[PDB]
C-alpha cells in the first residue's frame, strides 16, 4: 500500500507580523490573487487604465519572483523530504546506517531551514506588494470623482462573490477535520498504550513521526479554513447590511481593497485547504500500514 | 454633561507581532489572566508549589509595572481627551478661538502619540510576560510523570470554562453590533444627503467627528469579539472531541497554556467588549442629540 510522501507542499510560514502567509502553491502570496481581482475592478473605471500596465509588468513580475523565491529552496526542499522518506518508512529506515535519534535532529533542523528559506527568499517581494499596494491607491485618485463616487462596481462584485462563496462545501470541511483530529487523538492514545507494554524499535519510531507530521497538518488545516470562514463572513456581513449609494473616493479605495483582499483569501485559501486534505488523507494510510506493522511485532512479543 | 465623552478608555493597540493587545483597563494584557489561572493549576501539583511565590512576586509586579506604564501616558490622554470633548460639542467649539481643521489635525497627532505611548512604555512588560511563560515551561518539567501524565486537573477546568461561557451571551453581542452598524452606516448616509442641503458647518463638523470615532470604537468591537468566539469555540472544540486519560508530559504543558490563554482571552475580552458597549451607546446618544440640533437649525431656513 502507500507508506512514501512524495509531496511536502504542506509546509508554509508567516512573516513576524503575521500578516502574510507564504506556501508553496503558486501564486504563494493570497496577495497576487488581490491584484487579479482589481484587474477586473479597474475595468470599469476608463480613468484608471493605466493599471492593465502595472499588472502586466508589476504584479507578473513579482509572481514570478515569489514562484523564482520557492525555487531557490526546493533543494532544501528535497533534502527535507529524503529524511521524511527514510523517517517514516521502517524499510527505507533500515538501508542506511544512520540512527533514528540523529535522523530526528537532522529532520527539525532542515525543516526549520527550509520553512526560513521560503520566508528569507521572499522578504523583498512581501515588500513589493506593499509598493503595489501604494501605487494603486495613489492611482484609484485619478477616478472623476470625489464625494459622490458610485459604489455600483463595488456592490456588483460583492453578489458575484456570494455565488462563488456557495461553491465550497464548507459543512464538508468542518466535519472532515473534526474526524480527523479525532481520529488522529485515538492513534496516539492507541500508541501510548502499545508503548507501555513493548519496545517496538524503528517502527514505533516511524508511526510517532508520521503522526507528529499529522499533527501539523491537522494545524495547517485549521488555521486555513479559519481564514477562508472569516473572509465568506466579512463579505456576506457586508451584503446582509445597508447598501449606500455613493461615497467619497478615499472611501471607495477601502471598499475595493476590502472586497479584494476578502475574495483573494478565499480563492487562496480554497487550494491551499485542498492540498492540506490529500496530505492529510496520505499520512493516515502511512499510519495505517504501520499500524498493522505495529500489531504483528506486538503479537510475536507476548 | 451633555455631548461630552468623560472615559476615552476605547483606545487599544496591539504589538508589531500583533501577538500582545495593550488595553487600558486592568489587567491591561489578557497574559495576566493566564498567569492567574496557572496558579490554579498549580494548586493541584504539589510538585509546582513554587509558582505561589512566582505569581505573588512576578506576577503582581508585571500587573503594577502594566499600571504604572499606562500611567505615563496620562498626560497623552488628558489632552487627547480634551480634543474630543472640543470636537464632539459644538458649544464648546465655539467657547473657543481654533479653527476646526487645525483641532482634527491636533487630534489625530495626540491620538497616535497616545496609542504609541501605550506600547512604547510597555515593551519591557511584553518581554516580562515571555520570561514568566518560560519560566513556567520550566516549573511543569518537575512534574513526577513523564509518558503517563493524568489529565484529570485539564479536563475539570475545561468543564467549569464551559459553564462560564455559558454566561456570556454571544448572540446578544453579534446582534448588537449588526444592527448598530448599520445604524452607522444610516447615520453616516443621512448626513452626505442632508450636508447638500443646509449650512450649518459647525453642527456637521461635529456630526461628522463622532461618526468618525464610532467608526473606530466599531471595529475595536469586532475585533474583541472575534478574538473571544475563536477562544469559545477551540475550547469546545476540546470538549467534543476524544478525551485521552494519560498524555506525556509536554503535552499536558501545552495542553495548560491552550486552555490557560484561551480562557484567558475570554475574560479579557468580555469586560473590553462592555466597556466598548457602554462607549458606542454613548456615541449614539451625542449623534442623536446633534441630529435633533440638526434638525433644528433645518427648520429655520
Amino acid at each position: 500500500s502507500t507508506n512514501t510522501t512524495d509531496n511536502i507542499d504542506y509546509f508554509d510560514i508567516s512573516d513576524e507580523s503575521n500578516y502574510y502567509l507564504i506556501s508553496q502553491l503558486r501564486p504563494h502570496f493570497s496577495n497576487i490573487y488581490f491584484f487579479d481581482e482589481f484587474k477586473r475592478y479597474a475595468s470599469y473605471h476608463t480613468e484608471i487604465k493605466r493599471y492593465e500596465d502595472i499588472h502586466k509588468t508589476k504584479v507578473n513580475s513579482l509572481l514570478n519572483e515569489a514562484s523564482r523565491a520557492i525555487g531557490i529552496c526546493n533543494r532544501l526542499k528535497n533534502t527535507l523530504k529524503g529524511l521524511i522518506n527514510i523517517l517514516e518508512n521502517p524499510q527505507k529506515f533500515k538501508t542506511q546506517r544512520e540512527s533514528y535519534d540523529v535522523l530526528l535532529r537532522q529532520y527539525e533542523e532542515k525543516k526549520e531551514a527550509f520553512r526560513g528559506c521560503l520566508l528569507n527568499k521572499n522578504r523583498k517581494n512581501l515588500d513589493q506588494i506593499k509598493k503595489i499596494n501604494n501605487e494603486i491607491r495613489d492611482l484609484l485618485e485619478k477616478l472623476k470623482c470625489s464625494q459622490d463616487c458610485q459604489t455600483n462596481v463595488y456592490w456588483d462584485m460583492i453578489k458575484i462573490y456570494l455565488v462563488d462563496f456557495k461553491k465550497m462545501p464548507l459543512e464538508n470541511y468542518d466535519t472532515f477535520i473534526k474526524q480527523f483530529k479525532n481520529s488522529y487523538l485515538s492513534y496516539v492514545d492507541l500508541i501510548r498504550k502499545i508503548e507501555k507494554q513493548i519496545d517496538d524499535p524503528i517502527t514505533l519510531n516511524a508511526i510517532k513521526f508520521v503522526l507528529k507530521e499529522m499533527g501539523y497538518i491537522i494545524d495547517r488545516f485549521e488555521y486555513h479554513l479559519q481564514k477562508v470562514k472569516h473572509a465568506i463572513d466579512q463579505v456576506t456581513a457586508l451584503a446582509d447590511g445597508v447598501k449606500p449609494k455613493q461615497v467619497t473616493k478615499n472611501e471607495l479605495k477601502e471598499y475595493y481593497f476590502n472586497i479584494g483582499n476578502y475574495y483573494a483569501i478565499f480563492k487562496f485559501a480554497k487550494d491551499q485547504l485542498n492540498m492540506l486534505n490529500k496530505a492529510l488523507i496520505h499520512k493516515e494510510k502511512i499510519v495505517h500500514n504501520l499500524l498493522g506493522e505495529l500489531f504483528g511485532h506486538l503479537e510475536e512479543r507476548i
